[PDB]
């Protein structure tokens, strides 16, 4: 029942993207918890979630942000717990200036990143699923489930009907 | 001890960059298997690697490739495992062309990637650590000594 | 009557863009095969498909993905076959990671990369036509035909018209 | 025997990447052509080569070129031949320039883009080879015997 | 009254900007022909059109293009009259490829390059009028007129009602 | 009373940009003044307001402009005043343009440059309102009290609520 | 004399980049100090050295880190003073990287950010001194004749 | 003979690459003035010599800039001469920067702008040849020759 994934954003407006990671989280069945944290305009809110985050029982945090999206790496520096970025498509850069704020952590302090946008934001679950399915048996077999059919659902050919 | 992590990478061009991953490794005592599987050239190996990878016991697999990069992905395809990647320094366009083609995974089949280059490689094994640091204390704990002496190690000024 | 082009892509989000080439075969009346094969969600379909197209009879591929676009890659890994790659156009990056995550194959496995979105479409299909009209005549002077009749239709004028 | 692949370049700067691509196709017994001829400086000598290409007895033509490249498509433009590009490095731009200017041909006019710098001049070789391997039994399973071989060769662990 | 500055375009679909070229070569009442002339789909049209632009008694070449865009370069190769490079902007990239594949002429074949899209077309005929305005005084001084106007134009604070 | 920040823009299509700078100075009770200087059409005037800026009690230069922007930093070479540039999002290039004319200073004349867009505009006048609060108590306690209710204001979880 | 503006950087690798920041306050005999600060390593120390760097005297800080450059933005979230940020030129991205992590801050907090690499550098300590400056009248006079100095130096014609 | 071409720079190190459009005029027998004139160290130095310039008898300016390169565009700005634009290479952006800052002028005022680096500068002295060429029957000889010397030199194949 506790959360064991922790789905973290800057603002309301990352909750567009954000909210692809909860749905599957809960398809998948794993507890977690979904919470605004800004880097920017709540640090000390930041750092207090990242640092306690292990022993409140978290094992996987996801961060989304976008722009100068610091959310992520910033939590890895104060957490020891696997960090997953989802960087968040900014209106005049893509989503390209959150993508290489997010990914270009310097050697020491890791941030695993995911694609721009709600893509990055459904794989972020489906990978913490995937850390979390080595310890999980049941977890592991949902998981299984889950990859199998999404192969078995993929069509063989395109409806190529014209309009 | 079998390993629990497995390193691959396209081929002999990328070690130089992918060495940091298995040094890193092994200063945390993880045991794991260093290995070159190209996508492009071996596509069988690497189904077979991959495929393979859980029933062997492997737990995290860290996958290295530049240009374009399909090794991390095309890894995932065939696991449930997490698999992290490690975009190369391209000759050309400095990695780029490596992060977008391991980064941009549509949804469904996920790669946690890492920044270009050395500091990617060392991150992903730092990342493989933390994932194995959740049900293994005895490496949480040489992990956390890890992170405490990356932290307290840092000068306060810079030397001339 | 059995098909020497195989049109293959991830998606059937992808068949707005692969229809071009579909069009363009079809009018140079070159018999080909239209699937869908998912790089990420069908590796194993894919390995099948790309490695028995020759004794099938394919003489072309042509490959359409997008984002970290790589089944043209993968199925070049596979066939030693021409293999044809059309970048399909992203969302947030234009088909940039669509384009690099297929023209920069290393080394020892080609994939013939053409124009992001239709346009590629539309001429990986006409280079498919380019390659089966070196042992082909009929097609060869329908190619021939084709190209003199886009050269001679082009105007000689822009309609400078006002609105 | 007469060429049926012609190998053109702007000009000799642009050698040292198209010798791969030289190299490739003498490695496979390709008969080829390998000349300079450049869209901006020698545009009449590129109309008369392309136009002329078919009827001399040419299959393929690699074209290799850098910056503002326009080699490649300008020889589409006049020839019904597949023409393959290669993005040749340039020195500020690291080949984007080539790679856009070659790859982003309008609906209509194909050139079949590798990658920019060496690997795309080895690549163009071994496409036009996999192209003349659809009528060329022999040459077919040189192609077979050499793809087969760089799958064999990959080493299975890097060397330190 | 004879036209002493050629426009030329790929298509029809580079009228929207090469528009902006004409209007302002007409404002100035400088004489000048536009016209469609495709490097890849008619190459043999730009040949004799550029080789034969100063015996025709043009002056000044104001070439437009988009995507890999070739047609202002290739014209540059057999003139030896100045070419101006207008940039039109292309769907996926935004007329970045039009951009290098205009202004990254290597050494010995200049094209003069204006900004991507409708701003390039104007700058590239006031860039024009400013070259014919060295041998022509009438032109000289309606430039002149024209540019202080546009200096005297401008306002000195903006509207900043709210709506 | 009198201005002690100028807001300067190249034209009023940067109004819609740089209105958000405008309404933060107001808010924070920074008297200042707004005007249009362009650096291309009104090169002179950009000189004259950049060299008497100082002598007429201004302290700091908000300078927004787009494209190749180059107000920012030819107002920096005429003044020994703080001068903070603001890139306006451009049609093509998304202000990649404007960030990398503005942003791209070598040594000797600075611009302090903040994000393209709305963003940056709003932030050049906070940047301002913090250099004016160093010699300013009644502003710093405003500007205090400001940021600590963006803090204070944050929410602690999104509305997770479908649609 | 107390220093008044506060130069930090995130390692050691970044001080052949900030020493121009140094060398450029020390010119105009501006009181400063010089110190490792890591976001990332040290991100406890970052917190603490924001919070009391207006009550320790610092009127402006100037913050130099490079790759996904989080240094200045986070000091800024921290502090009421102004930040000024200098993005390191990384060794695959060239500091693209480091320019669009620092300048793309959403609204609310700033950070003045200048050119990548030395010349940012050069110029951040700069425009630190221009806003000391405005309240330090012997200082506005060093700086008059800094910007006079450069003006007057530059040469009339290039030597071969 | 009075010059006709201004070239201008901002600074010594633009010189490498402006040399080589000094080099192209005097090849052509073209008189010229070659300068430096920093839009940021010297505004007011630009300021006159672009607004004087028509009356000083020149006929084309040839401007090179570099990083956030706004010489060409202010040079513009106060001249109704054609101004002709070289993006130096800058070290990290590698003149992408140095192109943006000068090729996207907006409407009303232009930049005819050229290559990155070298190429551009000895375009832009080319342009500037065919622009003076057009009332000067002399040297559009020579220009005549110059081109076709360039064309006609271009080797057939390649050497190794």
């Amino acid at each position: 029942s506790a959360p064991v994934v922790g789905i973290i954003m800057g603002s309301q407006s990352d909750w567009e993207t954000m909210r692809h990671a909860d749905a599957l989280l809960t398809e998948l069945e794993i507890p977690h918890e979904t919470l605004i944290v800004s880097a920017h305009r709540t640090p000390d809110r930041l750092a207090d979630y990242a640092r306690t985050a292990a022993e409140r029982g978290l094992n996987v945090i996801i961060a989304g942000a976008g722009g100068a999206a610091h959310l992520p790496g910033m939590c890895a520096a104060w957490t020891r717990l696997p960090v997953l970025g989802v960087p968040v498509e900014s209106r005049a850069l893509k989503g390209m200036d959150s993508l290489l704020s997010i990914v270009q952590m310097p050697g020491g302090v890791p941030v695993g990143t995911l694609a721009i946008g709600a893509s990055g934001a459904k794989n972020a679950a489906l990978l913490a699923a995937s850390i979390l399915a080595l310890y999980n048996p049941a977890l592991a077999a949902r998981l299984e489930t889950w990859r199998a059919l999404q192969t078995a659902s993929v069509p063989n050919s395109p409806i190529t009907e014209d309009k």
